[PDB]
């Protein structure tokens, strides 16, 4: 009766030591170098394909030890359909003194939306769909108040029967510049989670025109493109960016009227038009929520609010506290050591 405990192995596989649980076969590296230390394994507990990840200098500094214990908490946290969530976290270390290299292990993800948009023309179905699940996982993290802050297209991942999930590949071509909100971009003023609308706006966009919307090039050519659509500030806004010269910068500019989205989206859905409208606020005290933005006409033939669960609460006190790199790196192993597994998926066959 007691819980079994793995037995490892250890192999070479591209100048790298994998040590792994022997439930994890047929190790083979994936993503050319892209996505970090990163293999396709074979689950013998499961019968499906998984990734499995090698994290790389989790403990170089103190900048990267609470990067590894946030990504690691975060990863936890998260249990709900359109959100990666993590399968399982092990270390070879027997203790905390010889702990040095963490793995994690996710299912092996779809095709990113690039990829998608590449090799195929996007039905209006699908457009309402897709940006459905995006809205659908953002409503769920922003409710334990947790705001992603680099979304793009690389960063959904999308499998054949077209259901998504939001995850972050992190550091090291598609910029994520070209998504974000100006006020976080330009630090104007404490932000919301309505930075992330922002991107799904510029998302959805893109799936309409098959054009990215703002492509710009560095902090003002991205600022300069987005006032072209939907205006210079207002009064009202420009009261509550904190700079003087951030201001006096905003003033300096020739005046841009909002455009008419119904002009600039021509041939697209009115109502997708309309949506549009609501997400590409400038001022984020007016820009719509995940969780309203999934009530709207748009999305009748997926809304449910029903199947639209909220996340328990998540614990950030961690995030403001100034630790040293043994005490980050203890907390990581302490959540290593904690992790209790999700169950198998259904196992239902239809064919
Ligand atoms: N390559 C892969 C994987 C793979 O790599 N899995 C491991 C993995 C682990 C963590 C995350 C991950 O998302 N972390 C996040 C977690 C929290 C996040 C989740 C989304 C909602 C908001 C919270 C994470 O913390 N970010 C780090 C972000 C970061 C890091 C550094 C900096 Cl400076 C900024 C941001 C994502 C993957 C799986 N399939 N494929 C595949 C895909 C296509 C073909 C072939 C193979």
């Amino acid at each position: 009766m007691s819980q079994e405990r793995p037995t490892f192995y250890r192999q070479e596989l591209n100048k790298t030591i994998w040590e792994v649980p022997e439930r994890y076969q047929n190790l083979s590296p994936v993503g050319s170098g892209a996505y970090g230390s990163v293999c396709a394994a074979f689950d013998t507990k499961t019968g499906h394909r998984v990734a499995v990840k090698k994290l790389s200098r989790p403990f170089q500094s103190i900048i990267h030890a609470k990067r590894t214990y946030r990504e690691l908490r975060l990863l936890k946290h998260m249990k709900h359909e359109n959100v990666i969530g993590l399968l399982d976290v092990f270390t070879p270390a027997r203790s905390l003194e010889e702990f040095n290299d963490v793995y994690l292990v996710t299912h092996l993800m779809g095709a990113d939306l690039n990829n998608i948009v590449k090799c195929q023309k996007l039905t209006d179905d699908h457009v309402q769909f897709l940006i459905y699940q995006i809205l659908r996982g953002l409503k769920y993290i922003h409710s334990a108040d947790i705001i992603h802050r680099d979304l793009k297209p690389s960063n959904l991942a999308v499998n054949e029967d077209c259901e998504l999930k939001i995850l972050d590949f992190g550091l090291a071509y598609v910029a994520t510049r070209w998504y974000r909100a100006p006020e976080i971009m330009l630090n104007w003023m404490h932000y919301n989670q309505t930075v992330d609308i922002w991107s799904v706006g510029c998302i959805m966009a893109e799936l309409l025109t098959g054009r990215t919307l703002f492509p710009g090039t560095d902090h003002i050519d991205q600022l300069k493109l987005i006032l072209r659509l939907v205006g210079t500030p207002g009064a009202e806004l420009l009261k509550k960016i904190s700079s003087e010269s951030a201001r006096n910068y905003i003033q300096s500019l020739a005046q841009m009227p909002k455009m008419n989205f119904a002009n600039v989206f021509i041939g697209a859905n009115p109502l997708a038009v309309d949506l549009l409208e609501k997400m590409l606020v400038l001022d984020s005290d007016k820009r719509i929520t995940a969780a309203q933005a999934l009530a709207h006409a748009y999305f009748a033939q997926y809304h449910d609010p029903d199947d639209e669960p909220v996340a328990d609460p998540y614990d950030q006190s961690f995030e403001s506290r100034d630790l040293l790199i043994d005490e980050w790196k203890s907390l990581t192993y302490d959540e290593v050591i904690s992790f209790v597994p999700p169950p198998l998926d259904q196992e239902e066959m239809e064919s």
